[PDB]
């Protein structure tokens, strides 16, 4: 199991465009286009970022390298947060890929809002800080996908994703 691997399952994998579970235009897997709520906004976000006209159809190769491109920037999203970095160096690489999902789920700036779980997380104290992750819309949210990433948190280990 790796960061991929995990958020393959996680955001499951679309070649058309669709909303996600807040009702934004997306595709691929978990690439998402726009905010706004016009589809063609979307359309054009999309051709954008794959450099052809494509009619809000994308093959798995594309979908793939948006994905790829994804899961750097969350990274260097990270590496680059004052508040973020300093947790992710602390962490083992099992906890470090559930801090990744977060960010690539809720963007860095969401997440650098958890204070009071990073701390946690950042002095190891890992049932605690799966109790005050919970305590978040996050949770109440996406509760099944949150329980995947706190479970992560909490014992270091793929479990929750076997
Ligand atoms: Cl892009
Ligand atoms: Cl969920």
């Amino acid at each position: 199991m790796n960061i991929f691997e995990m958020l393959r399952i996680d955001e499951g994998l679309r070649l058309k465009i669709y909303k996600d579970t807040e009702g934004y235009y997306t595709i691929g897997i978990g690439h998402l286009l726009t905010k706004s709520p016009s589809l063609n906004a979307a359309k054009s976000e999309l051709d954008k970022a794959i450099g052809r006209n494509t009619n809000g159809v994308i093959t798995k190769d594309e979908a793939e390298k948006l994905f790829n491109q994804d899961v750097d920037a969350a990274v260097r999203g990270i590496l680059r947060n004052a508040k973020l970095k300093p947790v992710y160096d602390s962490l083992d690489c099992v906890r470090r890929a559930a801090l990744i999902n977060m960010v690539f789920q809720m963007g860095e700036t969401g997440v650098a809002g958890f204070t009071n779980s990073l701390r946690m997380l950042q002095q190891k104290r890992w049932d605690e800080a799966a109790v005050n992750l919970a305590k978040s819309r996050w949770y109440n949210q996406t509760p099944n996908r949150a329980k995947r990433v706190i479970t992560t948190f909490r014992t270091g280990t793929w479990d929750a994703y076997k």
